[PDB]
């Protein structure tokens, strides 16, 4: 059985992490473990009050078999979290790791990015940091990024966001292709 | 100043009020209630821990603009919320009631779809509800359909649902078009 950790913070984008989580924990059977920087109550962007289950410091990858990410204010607010030791945490055990929108550059600031190919909302949003170094293999795409166990999109990416960390997991079988494939029709 | 009272419940559908609430709060001003049947927590598909701001009962459309019912389980698990006390308060008021996926069948069983063009899953989910008469106004086609101050969509068209609430609501300005129109692309 997969578990997958949602690392929300105050004000983060509904729309981001949605799709992932609801697909994944009421069709495939995952665990959902979702955290805050500090293990209280936050506030996403569409005012719902959402209690965690477990703090970022807590999370443990021994048995958490992905790290997902959404984005959202705080960094541009300049309350964003600490992501460098939870990002090295989950890559020491080698397990995925997955950011949207802000918290696609955010893992760019981790060194993460540096060696595998990736997207986000702009290439100038990741060299916004200066640890990013991975510029040379920077995608500007629409669709999210999977490469070397990192998933990566653009915060108007949630359902292909949605498709890699499944498809990453092993967990895109005819169910998940069926829940997930709906999305496009309303934009033709 | 617009509020938007969105009413949730157990098992709600995590995507699709999602952008609607972030947007509308985020980046349009707009104040947006979460409501649940008793006023208590409930959890999302997505695992979701949710308080909201007050319950059904409470929601009085003296004071707010547009009810949206996002869709989830609670239906076909056959422990929904009585909607046709709440939905006819809103209705009686010429407040805009909107509602998405399993909750667009829901609003057929209160009647309120009998007069006016709407959508949903699917002409047989509305069906479902003997009270539904609106067979000669359904449109099967991707997007939200408006008319007549309700608004309904399938679960899979969570942007167009909340593009109709906005323009019901004059609030569908550039800014509003700017944050909502970038959907599409990963959809090709």
């Amino acid at each position: 059985m997969t578990r997958i950790a949602i690392a929300l913070a105050q004000d983060f984008a509904d729309w981001e992490p949605a799709l992932l989580a609801a697909a994944a924990r009421s069709y495939l059977g995952v665990e959902i473990v979702h955290a805050t920087p500090d293990g209280m109550p936050v506030t996403s962007m569409g005012g719902l009050k959402v209690t965690p289950d477990t703090s970022y410091d807590a999370l443990d990858p021994v048995d958490i078999d992905a790290l997902v990410i959404p984005g959202g204010l705080s960094w541009e607010k300049g309350t964003a979290a600490d992501l460098g030791g939870l990002v090295k945490r989950f890559r020491d055990r080698d397990r995925l790791v997955a950011g949207i929108c802000a918290a696609a550059s955010a893992l760019g600031g981790t060194g993460v990015l540096n060696d595998v190919a990736h997207t986000g909302n702009a290439l100038a949003s990741h060299k916004a940091y200066p640890a990013y170094r991975g510029e040379a293999h920077y995608r500007d795409q629409p669709r999210a990024v999977s490469d070397g166990g990192v998933v990566t999109a653009a915060g108007s990416a949630p359902v292909s966001f949605a498709v890699e960390i499944l498809k990453s997991l092993g967990l895109f079988g005819p169910e998940a292709e069926a829940e997930l494939q709906i999305f496009a029709a309303e934009h033709r």
